[PDB]
């Protein structure tokens, strides 16, 4: 009689919180979906292991389409667990997924586990400072979007940082990376000319957040570009104007030029 | 010779995450605040119990006046770790902390934990919509804050949801509520006078998230000012323009006026 959306975190199996992974545990069915996004430090096998219990893996046709054929009906008579990476919820799809369950009598609660919302936090920039959110998509065939740009160009006019999901093939584990994402925004900019995005930009990437060594590194675009910040998953950031603390964190932490110190406060 | 920055979550003690539960087994020893913040469904005890260690309690001012006297000395020698309620690093200066370890000579890490920030998922409202945010501060003497009116306006502007902390002051045991919030806004239109926040204003209320029955209401603020949502800690939201599924939503699950179904687009 009761659905449990549980996150699983950032990064590996541990980071799961022990409220969701003793929930986990007491469950009969445990369900789970890696397709809004994957968790680069682990395995199914390695989360199986921890929980301790066979994990049925469910495809986005299998959520959205559906979810009350495959776990609701579960849920009438057990306690079953949907388990996704992050915070539950934070995909904007899921929070119908509880309209669903109150529809089909099931009960449902939501633990919660760190999301990427509340982990750029370790970049140094204050959380309240972020604007809305984007992601960057890759133009294909006759479609060229750019909503992200003018996402960043609201966002940066009126002093905000904007944080960029990247482009993701889950199924086939394909990604994005930041340099990927600079050259796209640079495209876009060559075609907007709005002076949003150039080689002269501050941008903030972060990768790995949740691992006990993540890449943090700030820069701008025209050194940056090229870099090589490791593996994916990787979060594109463009602050607005700094707050002198962010930008010392991003000096001494992330190894930001000194320039950005007269530069970008 | 480390110091790890390690979040205990939204409401109780298990709301930690398992890495960082094993990680503050092994530290030598414990610091935590407890004043930026206010976690609901534990106690110190509790917490000490869960991670068989004894906890420093530091005050606000031992922490910014002299984290770098009272911890990061013991991280030459010892493995120490600082706890904070939710996350770390959001919404508190704690990222500072890390810039005084480094000059310290001392290697930092971070455990996230889950957050107010993400957990705002939970009312239905779609993430990546929320424009910047801000903290609703109580009056002191002849001092009146009021710039968290103008971040409503400018994020309403743009259709954008506003997120609003309310204010603590964890020394006199005291946490602002949804409703103390909403009089002080009501008061501050009544002076700015820019049609921002009234009695006809859809708020949205989170309350305890992290527990398992959290309070989550929608409505006017007419309706809503003198209603009860429980013990804090509470946030205020005040949504910008709604999408069909975040109405319905806050309809089913946050029991807000079936009228709200009708959005104007
Ligand atoms: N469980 C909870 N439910 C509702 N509001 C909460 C909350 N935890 C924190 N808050 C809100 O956020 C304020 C503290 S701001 C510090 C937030 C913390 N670092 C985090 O990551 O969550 C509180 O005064 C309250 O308004
Ligand atoms: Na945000």
């Amino acid at each position: 009689m009761v659905l449990y959306f549980i996150g699983l975190g950032l990064y590996d199996e541990r980071d799961i919180t022990v409220k969701g992974l003793e929930i986990a545990k007491k469950c009969d069915y445990v369900f789970a979906e890696f397709y809004t996004s994957l968790m680069a430090g682990t395995t199914l096998g390695r989360i199986q292991k921890l929980i301790g219990k066979e994990i049925r893996v469910l495809s986005r046709e299998d959520v959205e389409l559906n979810f009350e054929n495959i776990v609701l009906p579960l849920a009438k008579e057990n306690d079953v667990a949907f388990l996704t990476p992050g915070d539950p919820l934070v995909a904007t799809t899921h929070a119908e997924l509880r309209i669903r369950a109150k529809r089909a009598g099931v009960e449902s609660y939501v633990i919660h586990a760190p999301s990427i919302y509340s982990a750029v936090g370790i970049t140094g920039l204050h959380i309240y400072k972020f604007g809305k959110s984007a992601t960057v998509a890759y133009p294909e065939g006759n479609w060229f979007p750019t909503s992200y740009y003018d996402v960043i160009k609201e966002n940066a006019e009126r002093g905000l940082h904007t944080m960029l999901f990247l482009d993701i093939k889950a199924e086939k584990r394909m990604y994005m990376t930041a340099n990927e994402a600079m050259e796209l925004l640079l495209k876009v900019e060559d075609m907007k000319k709005g002076g949003v995005f150039t080689d002269d930009t501050l941008v903030v990437v972060l990768a790995r957040a949740g691992s006990l060594n993540p890449t943090i590194r700030a820069g701008y675009v025209k050194d940056l570009i090229r870099e090589d910040f490791g593996d994916p998953p990787h979060i594109l950031i463009v602050p607005g104007k700094l707050h002198i603390v962010e930008a010392e964190y991003l000096v001494e932490i992330a190894g930001a030029p000194r320039e950005i110190l007269r530069v970008n406060v």
